[PDB]
């Protein structure tokens, strides 16, 4: 019934996202994924491992998506003092520069596909499927 | 803001229903996007052009999924009596079978992730989400 369409409403606004955002991250030279590398590790050092859990992607891809980030300047990979082995993926400043584009083209986007809706409906909506979330991901993992 | 977690919220969801999808329709041994093609052709056969862009998966992952679902009997690839070159991708009885239990599936996840959810606030929510997909359909397309 309605529980069902919610999910299918959630799949078919993620896929049309999805499209359009790779459009225009496209003239950042990033797809949706090297963006979503990017906000990952805006806020921290990510290892490989999560980038490809926390998106549900592959490790191939990842790998793909961090090499061409690397050649491109934008992050970098830092080794342990001792064991080299381990390895995080860090944001650089150029990194972060092109981060922050990325979200504004998201945001415009945002407001555009939000549009119809109030500053409140926009809450309202937000607290509820937050809580979507909070199970989906208890199921899931 | 709330625009741009609203968004990213329902990405974070796709992600992981898809995921846990995956895991429960396996047991029906099919994947996520098997389904989806099953879906699609359980009220009309599609073409797969269509299949392609309507779910946003390459053309190759369309072909992948649907020599499969042949395979298995699920589905059949019906050419025009004088145009033999047109293809649709008609489901079958045991297509549609299999596609009912794919749906209780789905519905019986739809449900819990949507638990902390009264009907009320579900189809508040729906109403809204509803209007951002009509508007990012209307841009990314
Ligand atoms: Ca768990
Ligand atoms: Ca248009």
């Amino acid at each position: 019934e309605n529980r069902i369409q919610i999910m299918s409403t959630i799949a078919k606004i993620y896929r049309a996202m999805s499209r359009e955002l790779n459009r225009r991250l496209g003239e950042l030279n990033l797809s949706y994924l090297d963006f979503l590398v990017l906000r990952a590790t805006s806020d921290g050092p990510k290892t490989m491992a999560y980038l490809a859990n926390r998106y549900f992607v592959t490790q191939s891809a990842i790998t793909a998506s961090v090499d061409k980030l690397e050649e491109m300047g934008l992050v970098v990979r830092v080794r342990d003092r001792e064991d080299r082995r381990a390895i995080l993926i860090e944001i650089t400043e150029k990194g972060l520069e092109t981060f922050n584009k990325g979200i504004e083209i998201y945001k415009k986007l945002a407001n555009e596909v939000t549009g119809d809706l109030s500053e409140d409906e926009v809450i309202l909506v937000l607290d509820k499927i937050s809580k979507i979330l909070k199970r989906i991901e208890e199921i899931s993992q």
